[PDB]
DNA sequence: GCGATCAGCGC
DNA sequence: CGTGCTGATCGC
């Protein structure tokens, strides 16, 4: 049966009570500068649905939405605080966030909606978000019977499962993982998406000439020698010239057909001149539409800034994700694909982008976690980590290192770093499964503490029936206990390298928070642009580089403590590419 | 229109 | 046989 609420045509003071669960609700999927479709309130004194344009309006509501003692309960605060930002709104006051509470006691279930979360405690007096606006083209707000009441319900499942998840949370001992870490994480996340990164495109329409230039350079060329035209950007038509008529080897096959990657590609350029030219226009292709045409798609034409969105409550390891435009994978490693960050640049005149990147902060936290001697005096003495490796692993001194063994100690601890299997690091290093196995089984006997933390991490995930980090963000792996020998050996590795890559999340987590009460404190203009996983992007005026060279390292090192030192280092330019 | 498949970017 | 995200193609 219905929900009993006031649908009221103006604020009351009960409505205004110290202790609410808050509904603003923001359909689009992107809520940057979006509409705000309703609004619901549920407090002591009831249940109330309130139409945006009356309570904006109201100075009694917006003085109670920014007023920080005001305790307010919601589910996606940010998405919330960012489209109040849009129109000059601010708001405070959120004690309890249960995206971000659902998120911390379980990041496998995909929590995504208050249904979704509430149906953890067997609450399901409401309706998921896609019953009510659908999906796709078929996307709407429904009439606002229909729309009120399930704001209401969604504000009233808040209200009652603030208690029983706050109370699941202290028992995981993960409280002040959501109350010090994510909650105010999220305040800041929501200034810098709403602050965004201003784009020159003009810059940007420049290169993308030179590439629609190179490209059709090279696309004829293709034609040329493939002795007729085709979609090369079809991997079944490519695989077609490729491996029918021009006869080229088949070393790697996809479920549905020839694999035509860049791996493979590259093992084939010998053989025929139209491999170099394939794998340069996958190159060019890849900047064209995906980072020059792409980006230019969600520039703001009146500021020339994009406004990302970043998803705090989706990965399983607590890193933090990127969208529209996806801001943490713009190249870096070919310089041609690097000249893409001369394009961002600072938001105002004589400000300058200033970056700080923690070195090696992965293996600085496995060898806390493992107390590995060797992984330990190896930081300690800030040596070249992969020199490091290819020394012990291989048995030489450091000047008989050459450069090949770097490279494939280099691709062991990416390896470690992200938990790939004996199988990836062979396809990496282009070697037998036997031999990528036999590196691994090298670095265990020169790293005896890395190898029993493996071995003791995947027994503790067995009993336990998951892992944590530093923080205590928790990883529940039920497939640690499957006889399947592919499956359950993924689980062991993501057991080892979960609390590697999440304490690494928690402790760049946590130096932004650091970091902007440092910046307050000293009244600097500086502020957060970017996190990209192990770095962060600010941007200031110039004349604020030299205290950022001393306070921003100092801070990130000094996030947490463990028993190797933290090392960060830092660069800024007039351009994002500048700041290397 | 939309999901599946394949590709490649940085972490 | 680490991952999330985005874009081009392809078949229903
Ligand atoms: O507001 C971000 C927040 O919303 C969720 C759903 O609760 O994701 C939605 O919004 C994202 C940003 O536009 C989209 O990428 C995603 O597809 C959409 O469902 C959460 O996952 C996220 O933390
Ligand atoms: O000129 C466009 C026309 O060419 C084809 C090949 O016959 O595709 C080429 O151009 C596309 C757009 O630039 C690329 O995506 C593709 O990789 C390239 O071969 C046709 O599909 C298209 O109609
Ligand atoms: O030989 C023991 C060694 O094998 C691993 C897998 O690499 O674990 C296997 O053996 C354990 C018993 O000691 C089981 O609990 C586990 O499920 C099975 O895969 C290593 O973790 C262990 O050091
Ligand atoms: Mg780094």
């Amino acid at each position: 049966a219905k929900m009993a609420f006031t649908l009221a045509d103006r604020v009351t003071e009960e409505m205004l009570a110290d202790k609410a669960a808050l509904v603003v609700e923001v359909v689009e999927e992107n809520y940057h500068d979006a509409p705000i479709v309703g609004i619901a309130v549920v407090n002591e004194h009831g249940r109330f649905f309130l139409r945006p344009e009356t309570a904006l309006a109201d100075p009694q509501f917006v003085a109670w939405l920014g007023d920080e003692t005001k305790k307010k309960s919601m589910f996606d605060s940010k998405r919330a605080a960012v489209a109040l930002k849009w129109k000059g709104i601010e708001l405070c006051g959120v004690s309890f966030d249960l995206l971000l509470a659902a998120y911390l006691l379980d990041p496998a279930q995909g929590v995504d909606d208050v249904a979704a979360a509430a149906k953890m405690k067997q609450y399901e007096a409401v309706r998921p978000d896609e019953a009510v606006y659908g999906k796709g083209a078929k996307r709407a707000v429904p009439d606002e019977p229909v729309l009120a009441e399930h704001l209401v319900r969604k504000a009233a499942a808040i209200w009652e499962l603030e208690r029983p998840f706050l109370d699941e949370l202290r028992r995981n001992e993960q409280d002040r993982l959501l109350v010090e870490l994510e909650q105010p994480l999220s305040s800041i996340l929501a200034e810098m998406e709403f602050a965004g990164v201003k784009v020159d495109t003009k810059r940007l329409e420049q290169m993308g000439k030179e590439l629609a230039e190179q490209l059709g350079t090279v696309e004829q060329r293709i034609y040329e020698l493939a002795g007729q035209e085709f979609n090369i950007n079809s991997p079944k038509q490519l695989g077609v010239i490729l491996f029918e008529k021009l006869q080229l080897p088949v070393l790697k096959k996809t479920k549905t057909g020839y694999s035509t990657s860049a791996d493979v590609l590259e093992k084939l350029a010998p053989y025929h001149e139209i491999v170099e030219n394939i794998l340069h226009y996958r190159q060019l292709g890849k900047l064209q539409s995906t980072y020059i045409e792409g980006l230019l798609k969600v520039v703001r034409p009146d500021t020339k800034k994009v406004h990302t969105i970043f998803n705090q409550a989706l990965t399983q390891t607590g890193r933090l994700s990127s969208t529209e435009p996806n801001l943490q994978n713009i190249p870096i490693r070919l310089e041609e694909g690097r000249k893409i960050r001369q394009a961002f640049v600072p938001s105002e005149s004589d400000w300058l982008i200033f970056a700080a990147d923690y070195s090696q902060i992965e293996l600085r936290v496995l060898a806390h976690i493992a107390e590995d001697d060797n992984l330990m005096e190896a930081f300690r003495r800030d040596l070249d980590i992969h020199t490091k490796t290819a020394m012990d692993i291989f048995q030489v001194s450091e000047d008989e290192v050459t450069p090949n063994m770097r490279r494939q100690a280099k691709a062991v601890n990416f390896g470690i770093v992200y938990g790939i299997s004996d199988y990836g690091l062979a396809q990496n290093l282009n070697i037998s499964r036997k031999e990528a196995a036999e590196f691994i089984e090298r670095y265990f006997e020169s790293f005896p503490g890395v190898k029993r933390y493996m071995e003791n991490i995947v027994q503790e995930a067995k009993q336990k029936g998951y892992v944590t980090t530093l923080l205590h963000r928790r990883r529940y792996l039920p497939d640690i206990t499957s006889r399947n020998f592919n499956v359950r050996s993924f689980a062991e590795r993501m057991a080892m390298n979960t609390p590697i890559q999440g304490s690494a999340a928690d402790i760049i987590k946590k130096a932004m928070i650091d970091l902007n009460a440092r910046l307050k404190e000293e009244r600097l203009q500086a502020h957060l642009l970017l996190q990209v996983h192990d770095e962060l992007i600010l941007e200031a005026p110039k004349e604020e580089m030299e205290r950022l060279c001393r306070l921003v390292p100092e801070v990130m090192e000094q996030a947490v403590t463990l028993r190797v030192p933290l090392k960060v280092d830092y660069h800024y330019g007039s351009t994002w590419y500048d700041a290397k």
